């Protein structure tokens, strides 16, 4: 057994290692994020309105911002606004090419 | 509206982990009868196709584990980052270049 397969039998392995630690981790957020809700029910009872939706909403604060940085959610927002600066730095860079053959024919002469 | 609109997001936040749970077990269930698959077909084929087609199995499911954890948008946003900072050095180089030919010229 254990063979190479020319490196794929150990890639095999390792992607069915990442996979099961990616469900782990799923798993443990899904499990959580019920037992989160079980418990604020038997502490619900002796809060007032504001505290039961300050205590809710903390507990939901706490799955989503996990959720995102599980899925790379949060990533994908980072990268919307790198590719917009690196798009108008791009015309910038084309606008500055277009100056410099303008600047070349302005002083040709001399 | 409903604990201030916390329980039905309790509620959104839910189905939205289940559908991620849901998306990794059958990566993970497919993953694991592909190489079943594999194996089955294993013994007709030389080293070479063995390769190739144990390959293509780990592509199939790396493209999808990578879009399931987002590790495909963070090697696009290391890229991303680093055109942006060598556009940010081409800018300043250009309007060095200008300031340069106008200093050159400032007598023609």
């Amino acid at each position: 057994d254990a063979r190479s397969v020319n490196g794929e039998f150990p890639r095999h392995v390792k992607l069915k290692n990442e996979i099961e630690n990616l469900l782990d981790q799923v798993t443990q957020l899904y499990t959580k994020h019920n037992s989160n809700y079980q418990q604020y029910n038997a502490q619900a009872g002796r809060l007032d309105l504001r505290q039961k939706a300050e205590y809710l909403k903390g507990l939901n604060d706490w799955a989503e911002r996990l959720l995102q940085e599980l899925n790379g959610e949060d990533v994908k927002k980072v990268l919307g606004k790198v590719a917009f600066e690196k798009d108008d730095l791009e015309k910038e860079v084309k606008e500055l090419k277009e100056k410099i053959d303008k600047k070349e024919k302005e002083y040709q002469d001399c």
